[PDB]
């Protein structure tokens, strides 16, 4: 009973951290539904269902294709459908060939050529293209050359089987891709810029609350956990833009996404992002770690540091904005020359020689943590250029 | 014809990489023929195959099960046996409910039966437990029992029909187990040693390498890459090693590796790896930077900076050694007490005043890297600790 509890109690949070995934589950059903009821009332036309199982392999193309995104249904539908109708004109092939053979050494032909053409197959799935893109269209390939040979069925109960098997494919296909796209659509396209615009947010985060938190019993827990996980998250998060990037690409032009747009550099844009995460994790390690500065030798440096970080983080916040809402903005550009000017005054500050009162252990780590924040003000007029102009050329609401 | 000499090409250097891939290849094409052969020389007993597409299961069941590692193949193998008998228990229930409900109210039932199970199912597929483990169990468990619900079989063709599912999925998946773990094995747990020893070798060799480049047309192009991909292939390696931790949880005790063996704290030897890596990649881009210090102001600190790095490289490359041949060694312990001593020697240096005669700005340029190799070797004493026991508590060859 207690794991009842346990289990309702992940189901409630898991349900409240993203409805879409409640919808989704009733549209799996939707189409399970839709689908069996097509082939119970026939329509239009009653087909020749040779076989009694093409209700069968429709439920299992719904159930195997119907995925959460657009783009993934979107995918494994076309897939399906390309690598069916192929392996199929090659079942046929084989199989009158074999038929020519004998009577008798029909079925070594048979194998034989399974074997072979499997063999091809299970090693093309290694290559990185094939793999990146098509690896289910390749285990289809596979899949249904298999079945059309290597199934115990007469010589003439072939042209119709495989006929059967792509009608079925086509007909679970169409209705999976059509309830995923009309009913409530989940655009990984959509979701790949919210997925950035989270990643940006909290980048700017970290660097408020390190400008405020640089200088200063289980709320302490609190905020070292405020620090880390925030930040942390940014660091493992290439492998899921990395699959919305993908899964982006099949999906058709929507309502502000022409017919040619640019994911690989919206995926670079990620990876800039998580160089800056790179740095901030050294920062944040060196909040924690054991040998503290006393205050005032910071203090001393207190206001550049604290605009070039409070800066940054704002022109973050600015780059986040643009990035969900899709407006096209150009207050980050304000954002990011206060901080060339906030880097600037503090060159001049240091050529002053206010550092010759301070032990060279402590002029380390002064001096680690001033690199770091050039380091990340640089980095994010990067990032700034590069999603202005990747914004600028892709045609966003330039209206302001 | 040019496109089949750059894909024959990628297929030579795909093989060369890997050549269990070809043997794995060989393995698909084995199980196949394995089982067609099975089906078709009635052996033992000629099963009642009322149906007749057992074949057609059984070869399907080969094709999506059979995978490249042994933990690989042995999880979707469970996950189908066992998805499947628990759905096929719950629409034989499922199914004499409905029949019980009347004749022209059954099918309304039945849709309405799948319809809910294949909702709560879809939702429960987004958990995090089940989503790392048992995702590929729901699906089959969705297909199971939408195929003996939704499947327009009669009424007394469903005690039959389940158990033809379930005896063709075991004869399938047991055939995949076999052949994968009696050929010639590709043991998830290997790769994952093997992964991890490849990483060391990569950071050692950057640790090396940067010792004698940070004091000094095309050959420039070659020494950036090779400074540059070798440790930015260690950042992108969290899903590859968490990929091979999943499968590795599954296989059986095999040579050196007992019932009880402690993945998760592999994969947590990875994440401090990625950390050192994040550290080297900043070090690194310190070294490709436009402002360049003269040489001088760097040779006046050349002795401690190169000592402390060739002996964390060092200590990288025998920690390489030690999880990669499962040996277990302690030579670590002496590169990294050693390490420890330059690192003190570095600051009683320090305590000399020897940086009373450089520009505050290279001062901030040669103390962020001398506080990033510092940072390396504490990370450095940090893995080799953990390596060791992990080692030493799990029983390598410790006769060194």
């Amino acid at each position: 009973m207690e794991k009842v509890r346990e289990i309702v109690r992940e189901g409630i949070r898991v349900g409240n951290e993203d409805p879409r995934r409640i919808i989704h589950a009733f549209k799996v059903g939707l189409a399970l539904v839709l689908v069996s009821s097509f082939y119970y009332y026939q329509p239009f036309g009653p087909f020749t269902d040779y076989f009694g199982i093409n209700a069968m392999w429709a439920v299992m193309t719904v159930v195997v294709v119907f995925e959460f995104s657009v783009g993934a249904t979107l995918g494994k539908g076309l897939n399906r459908g390309v690598a069916t109708l192929v392996a199929g004109g090659l079942g046929i092939g084989a199989h009158q060939l074999a038929r020519l053979s004998g009577a008798t050494v029909e079925p070594i032909l048979l194998v034989m050529l399974v074997f072979v053409q499997a063999a091809l197959s299970t090693f093309v799935r290694f290559f990185p293209w094939v793999k990146t893109k098509f690896d289910y269209g390749i285990l289809i390939f596979i899949l249904t050359f298999a079945l059309i040979s290597l199934s115990g069925f007469r010589d003439e109960e072939i042209m119709d089987l495989a006929e059967s098997r792509l009608s079925t494919v086509v007909i679970g296909g169409v209705s999976c891709i059509l309830i995923s796209i009309f009913v409530c659509p989940v655009w990984a396209g959509q979701d790949l810029h919210s997925l950035l615009a989270s990643n940006f947010d909290t980048l700017s985060h970290f660097l408020q609350d390190f400008g405020d938190e640089y200088f200063e019993d289980y709320k302490v827990v609190e905020k070292r956990k405020k620090n880390l996980e925030r930040y942390k998250s940014v660091l493992d998060s290439k492998s899921d833009e990395e699959a919305l990037a993908n899964y982006a690409e099949w999906e058709p032009p929507h309502g502000q996404f022409r017919f040619r747009h640019p994911w690989k550099q919206y995926v670079a844009v990620g990876a800039l992002l998580r160089q800056c995460a790179y740095r901030i994790d050294a920062l944040n390690s060196y909040i924690n770690s054991d040998f503290q500065i006393p205050v005032d030798i910071k203090k001393k440096l207190e206001t550049p540091l604290r605009r070039m970080s409070s800066e940054s983080g704002n022109s973050m916040k600015e780059m986040s904005i643009s990035l969900k809402q899709m407006i096209k903005s150009s207050s980050s550009d304000i954002h990011v020359s206060n901080s060339q000017a906030a880097c600037k005054s503090l060159s001049t500050l240091l050529k002053s020689g206010i550092l010759n009162d301070v032990e060279p252990l402590q002029m380390i780590s002064l001096m680690t943590t001033v690199s770091m924040l050039i380091d990340i003000v640089n980095l994010t007029e990067k990032i700034s250029e590069s999603v202005h102009e990747l914004a600028s050329a892709a045609r966003f609401k330039n209206k302001m």
